[PDB]
């Protein structure tokens, strides 16, 4: 019905004696003793030459007239699973990305109504293909032909109202397509949501593309190739290195602040004392909350991962690709400047001394703050991606963003049984912060900002 | 370089023209011009308009103020270049508009059409106003596509191999479409400066990102206060799903104040566990887990907010905005005294609510936690996060998710804690289905959908020794 059907490029057809297999991911579908009508009809499906009617003749032609209803009938199962492409030849080919799969061709009311492309609507390189994709859609458009990227062009360039039956002699004119191959690109576009039949949305406004996008793609073995250029913790940074203190947590184990006291009292201190905080509150601090407590190899993984670390909080995948740079603007032992923490060797490095690039990191923190009280110490928090890209497709820097969370109440509960002052800070300026340290922006990059002082009294 | 490409202001740039000053002004920087004279007037005004080269601009101040003022203005102009004032364009094509201060364009070395070359995977075309966009996080650029013709060439660009090389390829654009190769080259060269371009056609530490999330990464890293205008529709608390209400146990927590596991020992003791007991975890036990964790402790009007919040509510973890955006809907497949299905946990009435019983539908949410959790034993409950997000959006601009992932984590190991403080199971769950989950439940996707899962069970006690 209006299009040719073929199988989506994920799934695979293990072909062999006696059986026919078809395998995605998810499911699996095995054929035993397949006859020749319904072997030939999937044989043109995996060549996509073909409409459901066509295919459904060809299965009956050989095997009967109620093997082809059997056929049409349990085909669209598969389209429900995501298995089956529908294109417009030579054109364009909408491939599902998402289970439950539906394609309701709109009505011929269309052609007079006001359309537009839709504004989450993109199209971007995917491998060697020019693919149309939006959060709104279950479908990727693969662009097989040019004509169609300078159809997108028109569309986007057209003012709020494009109606099909005044603006479509354009389109029709400068490039050599024909009125009914024209009409099909569109009903798929429809099908599809990159346009929009309403102009106006209601709750969509309130979206940001590149927030949307994200929701979108992170909410549906590999080897550590690159393990020697991501280690379990960072090469050193200076050959200068300040040691830490480091508490008897034996002693803490019984004499600590109790949980339910930790959570109950915690609150976000902005206001600190005229004393800042001392290097020895730092140092115990940072033990608390991120040291490397062990390393070890996992002697089985196929993964090939190496060296890993276990630390005072849970991370995705273990790994632990988070890095804390404190900038300092007033401790006890400590002249100003930005460090970053070493959490095997427990020690600090300087990184850079107080210049005005520094201070303007500390600005930020204090406007981001509510201008409260100048900041003590601002710590940093930054992402070694490599140590978890190759590992995880889509999810890997959502992962890193709830580890930045995960850090930050542990962060809250620590300084609140240290009496420290404690604010998580929700904005900073990673580029600004990759040009003060030495900083590859694509390789590591500022993710996470948290104030610490000295608490009143 | 300013002349091999036509000259214009940035749409972004406002001209206040009066009796004896002119005002050029953007958000950040102001020039003002004290008696500018007519031929720099007349410039600045083609300037406004576009489509002049800065030799054309040149001769414009020249004919009325003698050659020294149009020198003098070819000189000072180069300034605002780098401010970000100036459009650069290839006519009828395209047109780079800078997005960024510290603005340069470096036109390439002629030897970029003998190398390969390939569009940058971080590039993408887009629906701005009224106009398709070509934008890319890796450049301080963004191409205004005046000509479908471009669109057709970004298409072939796309459709290529691993390794274009202009020098051998470049025959089927110039066929196919009405280009002159003078056009394609100008237009290669911006592409190349605007770095919408791989030059290194392999890549080194960006192959490892993904469109997506460089994109994000990018825009959340980076004025009059805003009003929360829809209050009514995102209160503090989200309203009562169904009638049905199971009220859940509230602990003596001044008695846990000093009985409870100390923050070193839960810091230190902290696991994820994944294989559970025979006896599932009890109701008892879930409502004390949730009081902990997420209740609403107070609620109060901020008597001086401009921002016209209204009510907020104070909850056992910190909230970007206050706000407190999330929801919490335990997915329970095994428990004490309660039926099988998903509930909503209603954190100020310290209530469950029943939103769907156990369907085919649901088992499937099950059943993608227990894969996504090694299948090392069948979950008990499943804590399905999800966020509210007009509750937030209102206030921040670009962060505002980013900040919801950070509370999601934020919750994980406050969960975490309070699990090993009362000797039950836990464990993060990276992903889940927010599509599945929201038809299961009533749910918009654009004003509510899951953000994060946490499994829950019962923890057996043994040995070592
Ligand atoms: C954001 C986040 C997501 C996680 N996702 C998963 C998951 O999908 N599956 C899983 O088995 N564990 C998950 N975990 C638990 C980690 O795998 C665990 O912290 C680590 O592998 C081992 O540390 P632990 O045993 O000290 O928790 C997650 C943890 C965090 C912080
Ligand atoms: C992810 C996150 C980001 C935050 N960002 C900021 C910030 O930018 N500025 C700020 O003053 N407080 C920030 N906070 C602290 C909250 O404002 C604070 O938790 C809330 O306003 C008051 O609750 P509390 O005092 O119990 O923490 C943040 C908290 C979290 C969890």
């Amino acid at each position: 019905d209006l299009f040719t059907l073929s199988f989506s490029p994920d799934l695979s057809i293990a072909s062999e004696a006696e059986q026919l297999t078809l395998q995605s991911k998810d499911d699996r579908l095995i054929l035993e003793h397949p006859q020749p009508g319904l072997r030939t009809a999937l044989e043109q499906l995996k060549q996509g030459n073909l409409t459901l009617a066509q295919l459904t003749e060809l299965v009956s032609e050989q095997d009967g007239v109620e093997a082809g209803i059997t056929f049409a009938s349990e085909l669209e199962k598969l389209v429900d699973l995501g298995w089956i492409c529908h294109s417009v030849l030579p054109l364009i080919t909408a491939i599902p990305i998402a289970k439950d799969y539906e394609l309701n061709v709109p009505d011929s009311s269309w052609q007079t109504t006001a359309i537009a492309l839709s504004r989450f609507a993109f199209l971007h390189q995917d491998l060697q293909q020019l693919v149309l994709e939006s959060p709104r859609s279950k479908s990727k458009l693969v662009i097989l032909d040019w004509r169609v990227g300078a159809v997108i062009a028109k569309l986007a360039q057209s003012d709020r109202g494009f109606i099909f039956a005044t603006s479509a002699d354009s389109l029709l004119a400068d490039l050599s397509l024909e009125l009914e191959e024209l009409k099909r690109l569109f009903a798929l576009l429809i099908a599809t949501q990159m346009m929009d039949l309403e102009p106006e949305d209601e709750t969509i406004t309130q979206w940001k593309f590149h927030n949307l996008l994200f929701h979108h793609y992170t909410r549906l073995l590999p080897v550590f190739e690159h393990r020697d250029r991501y280690p379990y913790v960072k090469p050193v940074i200076s050959t200068q290195a300040i040691p830490l203190v480091k508490p008897d947590l034996t002693a803490l184990a019984t004499t600590d602040m109790t949980l339910t006291e930790a959570i109950e009292t915690r609150r976000s201190i902005r206001e600190y004392s005229d004393q800042p905080i001392t290097l020895a509150q730092l140092g115990e601090f940072l033990y608390r909350c991120a040291r490397v407590k062990a390393v070890y190899t996992l002697p089985e993984d196929p993964m090939q991962v190496g060296e890993s670390t276990t630390r005072p909080y849970p991370s995705g995948g273990a790994l632990y690709e988070l890095e804390i740079y404190p900038l300092v603007h007033q401790c006890g032992d400590l002249a100003a400047g930005l460090y970053h923490y070493q959490p095997l060797s427990h020690t600090l490095h300087p990184v850079a001394d107080w210049t005005p690039e520094v201070e303007s990191l500390v600005y930020d923190a204090w406007r981001a703050t509510g201008q409260q009280s100048i900041p003590q110490i601002v710590l940093i928090i930054t992402a070694r991606f490599g140590r978890l890209f190759w590992k995880y497709h889509d999810i890997a820097y959502s992962l890193i963003l709830k580890h930045v969370g995960v850090l930050y109440q542990t962060f809250y509960l620590v300084a609140t049984a240290m009496q420290l002052a404690p604010s998580a800070i929700g904005a900073g300026n990673t580029t600004k912060f990759c040009q003060i340290a030495g900083l590859n922006p694509d390789e590591e990059a500022s993710v996470g900002e948290f104030s610490l002082g000295a608490a009143k009294p």
